[PDB]
């Protein structure tokens, strides 16, 4: 819409108070005019048709229940656009500053989200297994690094590119999730699964295993389901990344650390420079070697960190 920006105020899922950047005509809608292009949040009012109604509000004051979603969708792609423009000089999920857009309140008891190749999904969830996903800021990072991820290496939905798909959503969410200093962890998506269990959470980085994903090559999952197992051999990769950042011994294995913001430069690198439509975990190996060996150079103890992680997770 065109109209004069404005800045709203609102309360997302979990209940705590934010600023949003909003836009007047006559109604105030949820258009973010500040960063890139815009960031552009819609209703879907419960139904699939999308992407629904561009959200508007009376009064630029969203404190009803059935904003929250909206709220929290709309302000943490604005994070997610800071993260990637502030670290990385990437605009936006193209490059050029693409108008990011997301609909929340898809379908009926919706227990996901999604990028679905030109915008965000989010389900509310069904208020057992999930509450609103738009109020986990490493599930929208996550689904928006799926439309980097879209716009540069090109990772095909299936067996280890998928994986390697779903794990480079899983690492950028949760660096997205430190960059914002949000209660960060190696977790994903532990703000907003199962209201009744305290402690758990979708995957874990850290401890893979803990939900009985593979956390060593040789345990991957070779069978069909879930595209030949994206959501499950992600642990593989999930493991090497965070003992790349934070050191460990896996399986006798023992990796110096290097920090976040290292394993975000060498993985970004990897994946806008080097990485192909059907890169396998072995090609992954070598990406991220190389991308550390143009960074750092090829006697750092940062290359020697990846080739350790990689060799404790059983990638060669
Ligand atoms: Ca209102
Ligand atoms: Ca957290
Ligand atoms: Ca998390
Ligand atoms: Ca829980
Ligand atoms: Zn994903």
């Amino acid at each position: 819409i065109t109209g004069t920006s404005t800045v709203g105020v609102g309360r997302g899922v979990l209940g705590d108070q934010k600023n949003i950047n909003t836009t007047y005509s006559t109604y105030y809608y949820l258009q973010d005019n500040t960063r890139g292009d815009g960031i552009f949040t819609y209703d879907a009012k419960y139904r699939t048709t999308l992407p629904g109604s561009l959200w508007a509000d009376a009064d630029n004051q969203f404190f009803a229940s059935y904003d929250a979603p909206a709220v929290d969708a709309h302000y943490y792609a604005g994070v997610t656009y800071d993260y990637y423009k502030n670290v990385h000089n990437r605009l936006s999920y193209d490059g050029n500053n693409a108008a990011i857009r997301s609909s929340v309140h898809y379908s009926q008891g919706y227990n996901n989200a999604f990028w679905n190749g030109s915008e965000m999904v989010y389900g509310d969830g069904d208020g057992q297994t999930f509450i609103p996903l738009s109020g986990g800021i490493d599930v929208v990072a996550h689904e928006l690094t799926h439309a980097v991820t879209d716009y540069t290496a090109g990772l095909i939905y299936q067996n280890e590119s998928g994986a390697i798909n779903e794990a480079i959503s899983d690492i950028f969410g949760t660096l997205v999730e430190f960059y914002a200093n949000k209660n960060p962890d190696w977790e994903i998506g532990e703000d907003v699964y199962t209201p009744g269990i305290s402690g758990d959470s979708l995957r874990s980085m850290s401890d893979p295993a803990k939900y009985g994903d593979p956390d060593h090559y040789s345990k991957r999952y070779t069978g069909t389901q879930d595209n030949g197992g994206v959501h499950i051999n992600s642990g593989i990769i999930n493991k090497a990344a965070y003992l790349i950042s934070q050191g460990g011994t896996h399986y006798g294995v023992s990796v110096v650390g290097i920090g976040r913001d290292k394993l975000g430069k060498i993985f970004y690198r990897a994946l806008t420079q080097y990485l192909t439509p059907t890169s396998n975990f072995s090609q992954l190996r070598a990406a991220a070697v190389q991308s550390a060996t143009d960074l750092y150079g090829s006697t750092s103890q940062e290359v020697a960190s990846v080739k350790q992680a990689f060799d404790a997770v059983g990638v060669k």
